[PDB]
């Protein structure tokens, strides 16, 4: 009971999880704690910045980087003067996405400081394209609405009056000026898929499915509709029940009030692997609902690569490696070299509202520090001919194998291998029934991967974090330096993990 | 017309303002440019990161620490394990404010990495604390309306029907339950000055006056009021405006439906030297109307010490400085040390629901390397007695002097010196009906401000950029190390561009 300044319930949580413990060095894919007697005891590291080190803790190569940019005096902040370096970056993506698509398309670059701020650019130019898109209808309807009442008020046409109900001439333009207003200031909807991840600021939040997460401020901001993945065949009519009308006269001898559809919905948000389902790559079947949606709503497809860009999927953009065609595109993690705090909106030029540039702004986004690591980073993974996306793509296959055989063999306790590249996880059966009251009380909590992960600590010296909404998933998402034997140490931990879940040895799981 | 991949628009303004440079170096108080030669130029830095530099670019003391935590290995990315530096951090601002306030009050921290995403940290904490107030009123509710339909039903009192406008014993407690329905899931509201900047996120942008920045997005998020910092007797009615009942059966013989308050204010933000209003510092009568609207409303008081915090004003918190007592405190711009990007939310332990240590979450926030800068950053403001502060006022006093020198004898052009320690700026007088065509043209698109600010580049290798809506403000918020000679080079600056605005010098001012 003594003053506590930050973390108590957190740290009190991770104790009893059996995650209580304090890293003081890392290097590569191993973390370091302290034992008893001051030892570095070496952990190896498979949660990795929820998939920000594609290149391991502490990369010597982007280390020396870093320092050499300190040593140079850089200009970390000199906002509102040129910086050359963002269109440079911006250039670079641009180039990798047409390798990547085939697509000759050009994006333009915004800039900021975490993965939720990249997504929240994106919930902000959408929202300028609705209103752009309200504009133009609204722009319309008063030329619709001068036209029918010339028109009446000539005699040249009468007025319908079974077209009444949807509300003398002024009064139904009065009317219609109202309901229009009404509708014009609505909160706009956003659609992401179920499970979905965007981030917890007060617009992201609102994209992510966690029920406790997102809940408690649901007043807040906008909603999203969380599309089922899974079961297609229903999102159709989901959107369908979201439409919404603004009304208008339309002139034929006959005026008639009519509906006219209004934009309701700012963007779609998909994931290409989708971390809070439990790293679900995104199907064909889901990809082509997706494009159905974009080019049936007209507002854009925003792919959220904050986790699967930076060659995790063993292509730089997963969207690329799916056939996700996105209007706009993010990117965080792995861009920070593991050390610094970036992100990056790409907007289609053709859709870019050039009001962005300059009604949005931030005291960090585009500084020089986190500029000059973001071009060190994107020269590290594209150097020696895309080699670095072969080397995923071949680690990733050697641990998904791993992942397969260990399934194959303890099917009793893991229902699927999920993702691709180096972004896997482990589904865990539903242990709400189990044996062991230990087991069975952590797994009706919600808390089942987080136990599973204390275990493969403190009797493996594996780092391991859970995904999914549950802790139902056991996340796998390591550098590309994961060696053969590491991998070797981690199916051995995983057999002694799933063979004393299967025997419910609740007094050796649970604390 | 080749490609261009980000900010064209943003640097073609840039350019037409004057401000087209490129900053290649930065050291202390100055950053530098390549001249045609590629020989670089001194250019004396009164921006300083919007006040990120309390101790300049590239201070060489955190230079090392940050060179010397890059090569012990920091773990920068260990979520959810115990980081002890968090709490650290926490302890050592708590005492700090403790010492500045007298008030011996505890506070928890929370992680950031961006001031908008500290003060969305508050409204989010702030929304949770509305939840509670609300589960506990709908609660008392039920209890009172169980109380009131068994008095009804038994025949122990009869209904009132003159009480019945407001919405049968069943019916009128569904209608009840229906508008109480309504009314829950509204939008709450947050309450901001006049002039308030408080970030540019989906939520925070509600939150900031300056009407191109923030009116595109207000079907986004929840809005704000924007209370008259000058004529605070209007407060008073302004928030009496926006008071919203709920409705109840209150029994006596006799059963009325009768309105009772509902909580729909989520927060008052506040910041002690109003950035978006010119620097101007909150007044006593002010921060006692905050005070009141506080206690009465019972939400939080949210202020905002992303500027004014880590000693700008000449105390650590600016809040402590001028009497505004907080419930939760923001910081950010300068714990990173100029260098890398933190923030933190300090919520009083009394109101702190520890649900959102483990509800709310950020990849990057908490890393060791922001963690380990922000512990260098306290450990130098604080040092040697708090003689930084000392400094901090009497650098602040000559250059408030300086400024007060130069309004005193070009009233003409300048209305007023406004802010606190080193967080200054000059009012310039309205510019609209200048004699000058170009001035004219410039001051009417609100770019007067960059225009002179251009001026002071080209003419005197000054970097100032301006504040305030209409760029009505000249900013001066250089580092603590600001020399004598630096500042009588800014006065014979000034001197020289008020004497021109005076001569009304189109030819020399705008390009
Ligand atoms: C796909 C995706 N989008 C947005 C965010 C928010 O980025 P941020 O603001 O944290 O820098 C994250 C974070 N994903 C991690 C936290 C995870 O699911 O473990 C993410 O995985
Ligand atoms: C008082 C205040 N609050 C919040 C923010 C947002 O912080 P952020 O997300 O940019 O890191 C800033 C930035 N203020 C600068 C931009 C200004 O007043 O010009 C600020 O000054």
């Amino acid at each position: 009971g003594e003053p506590v300044y930050a973390d108590a319930v957190l740290n009190g949580w991770l104790t009893s999880m059996g995650l209580g413990v304090e890293y003081v060095r890392a290097e590569g894919n191993t973390v370091y704690y302290l034992d008893d007697e001051g030892r570095e005891v070496p952990v190896l590291d498979h949660a990795c910045g929820f998939g920000s080190l594609i290149f391991g803790h502490n990369h010597p190569e982007i280390i020396a980087h870093a320092k050499a940019a300190l040593d140079a005096g850089t200009v970390v902040h000199a906002q509102l003067s040129r910086q050359p370096r963002a269109n440079q970056i911006s250039r670079i993506l641009n180039d990798i996405m047409r390798r990547e698509t085939g697509r000759d398309d050009r994006y333009n670059a915004i800039f900021a400081n975490s993965g939720a701020e990249a997504n929240e650019i994106c919930m902000k130019h959408a929202e300028l394209e609705r209103q752009e898109r309200i504009t133009a209808l609204f722009a319309e309807i008063d030329a619709e609405l001068d036209t029918a009442r010339e028109a009446l008020t000539t005699g040249t046409a009468t007025l319908d009056t079974a077209s009444l109900p949807l509300v003398d001439v002024d009064g139904v333009i009065a009317d219609i000026h109202r309901h229009n207003d009404e509708r014009r200031a609505e909160r706009p909807l956003f659609l992401t898929l179920d499970g979905s991840f965007h981030g917890k600021l007060v617009g992201s939040i609102q994209l992510t499915q966690n029920e406790p997460w997102r809940t408690p401020f649901t007043a807040l901001s906008s909603p999203a509709r969380f599309l089922p993945a899974d079961e297609p065949e229903l999102i159709g009519k989901i959107v369908e029940d979201e439409r919404r009308s603004v009304l208008t006269l339309s002139l034929d001898d006959t005026v008639r009030v009519v509906e006219r559809d209004f934009p309701v919905v700012a963007a779609i948000f998909v994931e290409p692997v989708r971390g809070g389902s439990g790293m679900k790559t995104v199907t064909p079947e889901l990809a082509e609902e997706l494009h159905r949606l974009r080019d049936t709503l007209g507002c854009p497809l925003v792919v959220d690569e904050v986790q699967t860009g930076i060659g995790r999927t063993g292509a730089f953009f997963g969207s690329a490696l799916l056939g996700i065609r996105g209007d706009y595109y993010t990117l965080a993690k792995a861009i920070g070299g593991g050390i610094v705090k970036n992100s990056v909106a790409l907007i289609r030029q053709d859709r870019f509202l050039p009001a962005m540039e300059v009604i949005h702004s931030s005291t960090f986004a585009k500084d020089g520090l986190s500029a000059s690591i973001a071009l060190k980073v994107l020269e590290m993974v594209e150097a020696d001919g895309g080699r670095v996306y072969q080397r995923v793509r071949e680690r990733g296959q050697r641990l998904e194998a791993m992942l397969e055989s260990v399934r194959a063999d303890h099917s009793d306790v893991v229902s699927a291998v999920w993702g691709t590249g180096l972004m896997l996880a482990l589904e865990l059966r539903d242990q709400s029934n189990a044996t062991s009251q230990a087991i069975r009380e952590k797994a009706a909590h919600g808390f089942l991967g987080y136990v599973l992960a204390g275990f493969l600590l403190r009797e493996h010296h594996i780092r391991v974090l859970p995904a999914g909404p549950r802790s139902g998933f056991l996340r796998f998402s390591p550098s590309l330096y994961i060696t053969d034997e590491e991998i070797d140490r981690t199916e051995t931990a995983l057999r002694s993990l799933f063979t004393a879940l299967r025997d419910q040895d609740g007094d050796r799981l649970v604390l």
